C-alpha cells in the first residue's frame, strides 16, 4: 500500500517500547493496515476492532508467536464444536454467581499477606511486591496451584508473554528472532513436570480446584478430558490470566497517580474503585494486541478487501485511544463518562473472566488502599511501561510516610 511506505520502517522494538505513536498515524491513515514487522493486518480503531471481533464472517485465530507457543487447541485460537467445549470447560468458576460466593475470602487474605510483609517499610516497588503476587496466587489457587509459589508463577507467564509476542518477521515472513521462543519452550518443559502429577492426582481423587474440573465436568463416567487436549488452555491461563490482573492494577495505579486529586478522591472513597480501574484498563490496556482473527470469506472491512483466509491483530489498546470516541484519551481520568470500552475484547471470543478479574483488581486496591492511605510515587524514579502484545508498568516504584 504505497501511502503507508513508512510502516517498513516501523520497528518491534518501536512498538514494543511505546506503539501509541506508530497507532495513532494508523487511526488516522488506515484503521485496517497491513504492519510488515508483525506479518499481518491490525485493527487499530473501535470501529474495526469491534466489527472484526463480532462479524459472522470471522473466526478466531491465533497470532503466529501464539500458536508457536500455545499449540493446539488453545482456547483463543479455535472455533467450533472445540471452542464451545473448552468455554464450558472454564466457564463454572467463572460464572458470576459462583464467583461471589467466595472471591472475597479467596482474594483479600492474599492481598493482606503480601501487604504485610512491606506495609510498614515506606518503600516498595509494587508489580513485584504486590500486584503481580496477588493476582497469581489468587489464581493458582484457583487452579489448584496452590503449591507453585509465586515468583514461579510470575516467571512462567514473563517468559510465556515474550515467547507469544515474538512476532517479528523478516523479509521473507519468517520469524526474524527464532531463538527467542526457546524460553516459552523451557516454561512448558516446567509446567509439565509441575502438573502432570496433580493431573494423575486429579484423574483418580477429583476435588474443588477448578483444573480438576476442567478434567472431570461434562464428561462420562469414569472419563476425563485428555491432558494433551486441556494443556493449551493451561497455558493460556498461566500466560493472560496470571498477568493481567496484576497490569490492570498497576496501571489503574500508575493513572491515579498522574492525577492525584483523582488519588485522593479514591483513596477517600473506595466505592470508586471499580470507576478507576475500568478507566484503568481503557487508558493501558492489559491485552493491547494478543489476539487475532481470521476471514472465512472475502470480506471488506475499512475499505479493504480483504481475500478468505486473511488473519487481523485486534489492538485493542489501540482502539481504546479511539478520539472517534474519547477526548484526550493518553491522560487517565477518573471522571470520564463510563462508555464502552474494548479492553475485555468481543464477540464470540470476549474475555470469559471478566467478573472475577474485576473483583481481584478491586480487592487488592481496596487493601492496599486501607493498608497505606498516604500511598505516593516515587517520583525519583520513572515508570516505564513495555509491551506491544501485552503492556504494563515494569515497576511502580512508591513511597510513604512512617
Ligand atoms: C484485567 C484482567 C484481564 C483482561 C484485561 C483480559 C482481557 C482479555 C482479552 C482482550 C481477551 C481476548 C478477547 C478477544 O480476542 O476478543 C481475553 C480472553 C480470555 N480471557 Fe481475559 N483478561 C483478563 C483476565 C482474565 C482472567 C483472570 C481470566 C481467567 C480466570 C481470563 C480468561 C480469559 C479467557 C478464557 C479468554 C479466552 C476467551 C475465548 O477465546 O473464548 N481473563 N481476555
Ligand atoms: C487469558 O489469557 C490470554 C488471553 C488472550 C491471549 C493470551 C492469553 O494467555
Amino acid at each position: 500500500r504505497p501511502d503507508l511506505a513508512w510502516l517498513d520502517e516501523v520497528t518491534m522494538t518501536q512498538l514494543e517500547r511505546n506503539p501509541y505513536e506508530v497507532y495513532e498515524r494508523l487511526r488516522a491513515e488506515a484503521p485496517l493496515a497491513f504492519v510488515p514487522v508483525l506479518g499481518s493486518y491490525v485493527a487499530s480503531t473501535a470501529e474495526v476492532c469491534r466489527e472484526v471481533a463480532t462479524s459472522p464472517d470471522f473466526e478466531a485465530v491465533i497470532t503466529p508467536a501464539g500458536g508457536r507457543t500455545f499449540g493446539h487447541p488453545a482456547i483463543i485460537g479455535v472455533n467450533g464444536d472445540i471452542h464451545a467445549d473448552l468455554r464450558s470447560m472454564v466457564e463454572p468458576a467463572l460464572q458470576p454467581a459462583e464467583v461471589d460466593r467466595w472471591i472475597d475470602d479467596l482474594v483479600r487474605p492474599i492481598a493482606r499477606r503480601y501487604l504485610e510483609r512491606f506495609e510498614n517499610d515506606g518503600h516498595a516497588e509494587l508489580v513485584a511486591q504486590y500486584c503481580e503476587p496477588v493476582s497469581v496466587r489468587s489464581l493458582g489457587d484457583l487452579l489448584g496451584l496452590q503449591e507453585v509459589d509465586s515468583d514461579k508463577l510470575r516467571e512462567w507467564f514473563a517468559k510465556l508473554n515474550r515467547s507469544s509476542t515474538n512476532a517479528a518477521v523478516d523479509e521473507n515472513g519468517e520469524f526474524a528472532n527464532p531463538e527467542g521462543f526457546a524460553e516459552g519452550d523451557q516454561a512448558k518443559a516446567e509446567i509439565r513436570a509441575v502438573v502432570d502429577p496433580l493431573i494423575d492426582k486429579w484423574i483418580e481423587h477429583p476435588d474443588d480446584s477448578a483444573i480438576s474440573h476442567w478434567l472431570h465436568d461434562g464428561m462420562p463416567p469414569g472419563q476425563t478430558r485428555d491432558r494433551e487436549y486441556i494443556y493449551p488452555t493451561i497455558y493460556v491461563y498461566l500466560l493472560g490470566a496470571m498477568q493481567e490482573p496484576g497490569h490492570g492494577m498497576a496501571s489503574t495505579l500508575v493513572g491515579l497517580f498522574s492525577r492525584p486529586e483523582q488519588l485522593e478522591e479514591v483513596v477517600d472513597d473506595p466505592t470508586l474503585i471499580p470507576r478507576a480501574i475500568a478507566e484503568g484498563l481503557r487508558w493501558t490496556s492489559p491485552i493491547w494486541s494478543a489476539t487475532a482473527r481470521i476471514s472465512t470469506k472475502p470480506v471488506t472491512i475499512a475499505g479493504v478487501d480483504l481475500p478468505a483466509g486473511t488473519p487481523v491483530m485486534l489492538s485493542y489498546g489501540s482502539a481504546n485511544h479511539d478520539t472517534g470516541k474519547y477526548e484526550a484519551p493518553s491522560q487517565y481520568d477518573l471522571h470520564r463518562p463510563p462508555l464502552p470500552h474494548l479492553a475485555f475484547g468481543a464477540g464470540n471470543h470476549a474475555c470469559a473472566g471478566i467478573y472475577f478479574a474485576n473483583h481481584v483488581m478491586r480487592i487488592a486496591l481496596e487493601e492496599l488502599f486501607e493498608a497505606i492511605p498516604n500511598l505516593e510515587r516515587d517520583t525519583r524514579e520513572g515508570v516505564e511501561f513495555w509491551g506491544w502484545g501485552f503492556r504494563g508498568p515494569t515497576s511502580l516504584h512508591v513511597t510513604w510516610e512512617v
